[PDB]
């Protein structure tokens, strides 16, 4: 029910291009090592942890987390993205569980089961983002980590301001721990996480 069918339809339409490093999803492929590194550092490693990737799409982050030895469940409402994610995981020889349902349904059935919940580039596509934040808080174990991010900007989607997201987080059992932005660094000629969240961000929260 907390789903925008038009938004889902857009991702279903481009699903076949998901793993093209030079296609539409290039920025996510480029961004992935950086977000993975941040998640692994902030959560204290992923080996052996139960992890839920909310709005996983084609599985760019999910598969990368499973590669580091996590037990990963990827959740999405799109049919074709999950078909692509499953096939790509098989091709890679990586075990990932992909499910088609809403985060609210998953939360009601799997409360407090996850060590880590990641919710990347997803909130701006939902009709009621606060409900998603509440759900992720319910899905995580006590002391577990929940990450939210918008590192990819477009012309399209809406931008949810970090200050607004913090308000939603504050109504739940999650506590903000760290926030960072993504920036071009001319000296190294690379993109790096660092201060400044005016335009993009990644937020680390921990369940209390
Ligand atoms: N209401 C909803 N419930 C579950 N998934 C949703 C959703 N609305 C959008 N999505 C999914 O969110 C994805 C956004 S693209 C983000 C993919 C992945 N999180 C990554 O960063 O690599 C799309 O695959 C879309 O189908």
């Amino acid at each position: 029910h907390n789903v925008d069918h038009e938004e889902i339809a857009k991702f279903e339409a481009v699903a076949s291009r998901w793993w093209d490093l030079e296609g539409e999803f290039k920025p996510l492929h480029r961004i992935n090592p950086l977000r993975l590194g941040y998640i692994a550092e902030r959560a204290g490693g992923l080996f052996g942890k139960k992890v839920l990737d909310v709005g996983c799409g084609g599985g760019i982050l999910a598969e990368s987390m499973a590669r580091e030895g996590a037990t990963v469940t990827g959740l999405d409402m799109g049919f074709e993205p999950l078909q692509v994610a499953k096939l790509h995981a098989l091709e890679s020889g990586i075990q990932v569980d992909y499910v088609q349902e809403t985060v609210e349904e998953h939360a009601a059935k799997h409360a407090g089961q996850y060590d880590v919940v990641t919710c990347m580039e997803m909130l701006e596509h939902v009709p009621d983002p606060q409900s998603v934040v509440r759900a992720c808080a319910q899905l995580v174990k006590p002391g577990g980590d929940v990450f939210f991010s918008t590192l990819n900007r477009n012309g399209v989607k809406k931008f949810i301001k970090p200050a607004e997201l913090l308000g939603w987080v504050d109504q739940t059992s999650l506590k903000e721990r760290h926030i960072t932005g993504l920036h071009y660094n001319p000296i190294t000629n690379t993109f790096k996480l660092g201060p400044g969240v005016d335009v993009n961000y990644m937020l680390h929260t921990q369940n209390k």
